[PDB]
């Protein structure tokens, strides 16, 4: 009997002459720049994504990501209508979160970790509480802004729930199987307890400092492997006690799982004790960053 409240968001239309391209991060194509806007004397650092059947995509995406305001979940800051629709959004400078745990894995300690793991659990609560299925949470999918903080972004595949709706029953279209909950490789159905196991791997790859997880397995062969009983597993830095919930997150019932905002209650813990938890070696004047440029809503 619930019904739906309006989303009163602000979708902010961007000139083209407002902003300076300067680099490629990745080619979707994905572009670093800076964003002047008005008579403003402020420079925002920026990045900058970019055949009918496709705009309607990247639209839905925009009107996600203009929809949500957290600190641990990147927004648009507006769009730019080109030849082709552009996002813009804040530059998270050290990029996706999987290539930063790749690349740093000799430095990187527990306490690190921990915090992207809570930070990730907080986002996704958010996402919980605005009814927001996110369908694509993996490391590749979490940017980071300083070592200390992260957000999830790519809102390609969200979809929201209404008010009194458990399920989104997805059609065909492609979509990540190894980060999948079985429910939803068997039967099409996503919901916010199939985002915690996404959640799950999502730690994995992490705690592997960014291992594929059932690397060389083809995708194919996936949902008979889970349906056996089988998972990912323990990685060598991981007690038990962090491993028990990477499985919590992979039961086959689904409301059995933990709930995000149960994670950021467990993660948090872990964090006031790293080493008990994960045991590991050797553990530009008018610049305004977009964290600091409000745009009334
Ligand atoms: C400094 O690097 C980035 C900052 C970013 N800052 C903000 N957003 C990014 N991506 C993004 C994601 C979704 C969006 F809607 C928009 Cl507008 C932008 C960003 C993507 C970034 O890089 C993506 C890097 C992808 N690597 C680069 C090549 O290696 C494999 C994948
Ligand atoms: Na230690």
């Amino acid at each position: 009997a619930m019904g739906e409240a309006p989303n009163q968001a602000l979708l902010r239309i961007l000139k083209e002459t407002e902003f300076k391209k300067i680099k490629v991060l990745g080619s979707g194509t994905v572009y670093k720049g800076l964003w002047i806007p008005e008579g403003e004397k402020v420079k925002i650092p920026v990045a900058i994504k970019e055949s009918p059947k496709a705009n309607k995509e990247i639209l839905d995406e925009a009107y996600v990501m203009a929809s949500v305001d957290n600190p641990h979940v990147c927004r648009l800051l507006g769009i730019c209508l080109t030849s082709t629709v552009q996002l813009i959004t804040q530059l998270m400078p050290f990029g996706c979160l999987l290539d930063y745990v790749r690349e740093h894995k000799d430095n990187i300690g527990s306490q690190y970790l921990l915090n992207w793991c809570v930070q990730i659990a907080k986002g996704m609560n958010y996402l919980e509480d605005r009814r927001l299925v996110h369908r694509d949470l993996a490391a590749r999918n979490v940017l980071v802004k300083t070592p200390q903080h992260v957000k999830i972004t790519d809102f390609g595949l969200a979809k929201l729930l209404g008010a009194e709706e458990k399920e989104y029953h997805a059609e065909g279209g492609k979509v990540p199987i190894k980060w999948m909950a079985l429910e939803s490789i068997l039967h099409r159905i996503y919901t916010h307890q199939s985002d915690v196991w996404s959640y799950g791997v999502t730690v994995w790859e992490l705690m592997t400092f960014g291992s594929k997880p059932y690397d060389g397995i083809p995708a194919s062969e996936i949902s008979s492997i889970l349906e056996k009983g089988e998972r990912l597993p323990q990685p060598p830095i991981c007690t038990i006690d962090v491993y028990m919930i990477m499985v919590k997150c992979w039961m086959i019932d689904a409301d059995s799982r933990p709930k995000f905002r149960e994670l950021i209650i467990e993660f948090s813990k872990m964090a006031r004790d790293p080493q008990r938890y994960l045991v590991i070696q050797g553990d530009m004047d008018d610049v305004v960053d977009a964290d600091e440029y409000l745009i009334p809503q």
